[PDB]
């Protein structure tokens, strides 16, 4: 039926809805670090987030998502492999039911215990429908989350989950500052994908960073006890919602360091 997690409705059924499933350049794919190669010319990233003003926290069935008030550029993502001013658009993450799985990218075969996807779309197109139908639409910057110790500005998040368990529920989520889920260091992998849900559009400039954050075991034990069903369905907890690695096919991974 709908597409999800699931044994029968899983990344492995998703083609026969979405036959770009099977295309040229789907994400993720497993960064291997050996035959990555160094670009000079790639550019710092310029991640200007002082003025961003986050809206709602929501549980949209497959994850949960931060949006922001994109209306204006008041968080943008700049620099890097980019030509051009991409407007934060919201967050959201992907996760294992153990620690060893849950990221979406892997380097070195190496598994995450999830990964932060902050999503932003390219301003010359006017809004992200139009930038989703566009090659460079969207550039996405993936963040791997290791346990170990606490991640402070990550709390407020994990403090709100028991407002939206469930599908569709959605609450005020206001004066949330993102900076405060970034690594120290913005050295970064790059390639051209695609979105990793449906529609799996091919439409996403990647920005993988190389230096995960540390989240505690019970911050990420928190993501775990959300339900994939809406309120009155069977429970069923919303785990293992990443797509695993797909064909790198004719592309190249590029680093911005050494
Ligand atoms: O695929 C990803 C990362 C990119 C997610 C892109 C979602 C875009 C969004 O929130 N809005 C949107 C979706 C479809 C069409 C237009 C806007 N993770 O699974
Ligand atoms: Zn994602």
């Amino acid at each position: 039926h709908h597409w999800g997690y699931g044994k029968h409705n899983g990344p492995e059924h998703w083609h026969k809805d979405f036959p770009i499933a099977k295309g040229e350049r789907q994400s993720p794919v497993d960064i291997d670090t050996h035959t990555a190669k160094y670009d000079p010319s790639l550019k710092p990233l310029s991640v200007s987030y002082d003025q961003a003003t986050s809206l709602r926290i929501l549980n949209n069935g497959h994850s949960f998502q931060v949006t922001f008030d994109d209306s204006q550029d008041k968080a943008v993502l700049k620099g890097g492999p980019l030509d051009g001013t991409y407007r934060l658009l919201q967050f959201h993450f992907h996760w294992g039911s153990l620690d060893g799985q849950g990221s979406e990218h892997t380097v070195d075969k190496k598994k995450y215990a999830a990964e932060l996807h902050l999503v932003h779309w390219n301003t010359k197109y006017g809004d992200v429908g139009k930038a989703v139908q566009q090659p460079d639409g969207l550039a996405v910057l993936g963040i791997f989350l290791k346990v170990g110790s606490a991640k402070p500005g990550l709390q407020k998040v994990v403090d709100v989950l028991d407002s939206i368990k469930t599908e569709g529920k959605s609450a005020d989520f206001t004066n949330f500052d993102p900076r405060g889920l970034l690594p120290e260091s913005l050295d970064y992998w790059t390639y051209p994908g695609s979105l990793t849900t449906p529609p799996l559009a091919e439409c996403v400039t990647w920005i993988v960073l190389k230096e995960p954050i540390s989240v505690s075991s019970e911050q990420v034990l928190k993501f775990r006890k959300l339900n994939f069903n809406g309120e009155g369905e069977p429970e069923e907890l919303m785990v293992d919602n990443w797509r695993p690695a797909q064909p790198l096919k004719n592309r190249q991974i590029k680093a911005s360091f050494k």
